[PDB]
């Protein structure tokens, strides 16, 4: 009775990603927008994974979407897939439809402000244990 899951994440595709986004609106959703050639996300790998299965409830969702492929979403998410800028990884909060925060953060002239990539940082300054409540039960 949905008992054994381990490291397990809702891909979204390029246009399901606004269907899926536009049926669970009022809920949150969370999408790590990252490149196959990325590999500093290597490091993020395992990361996101313990993140994810921790907020992994009724409530909070996480999902992936492959951006280093699908130039479809990131020319849309204004994501740019180059191998010099600070873009990706990227995480993106979106409450009811709405584009909350991002990280990195973008600077006026238009760059990625050099921000750490931790969990200590990323439940911090998203607020997870906020969200989707406090972890203790």
């Amino acid at each position: 009775g949905s008992s054994g899951s381990s490291g397990y994440i809702k891909y979204f595709n390029d246009k399901t990603i606004d269907e899926e986004l536009e049926r669970d609106k009022r809920v949150t959703w969370i999408v790590e927008f990252f490149a196959n050639w990325s590999n500093d996300c290597q490091s993020f790998a395992p990361i996101y994974a313990d993140l994810s299965l921790k907020y992994n409830c009724t409530g909070l969702n996480f999902g992936k979407v492959d951006v280093g492929r699908y130039t479809d979403v990131s020319t849309r998410y204004k994501v740019s897939t180059s191998p010099l800028t600070k873009q990706l990884p990227t995480l993106i909060l979106f409450q009811g439809g709405k584009e909350a925060m991002r990280r990195p953060q973008i600077d006026k002239k238009g760059r990625a402000v050099s921000w750490t990539f931790s969990e200590e940082n990323v439940i911090r300054e998203f607020n997870l244990n906020e969200l989707s409540g406090p972890s203790s039960g």
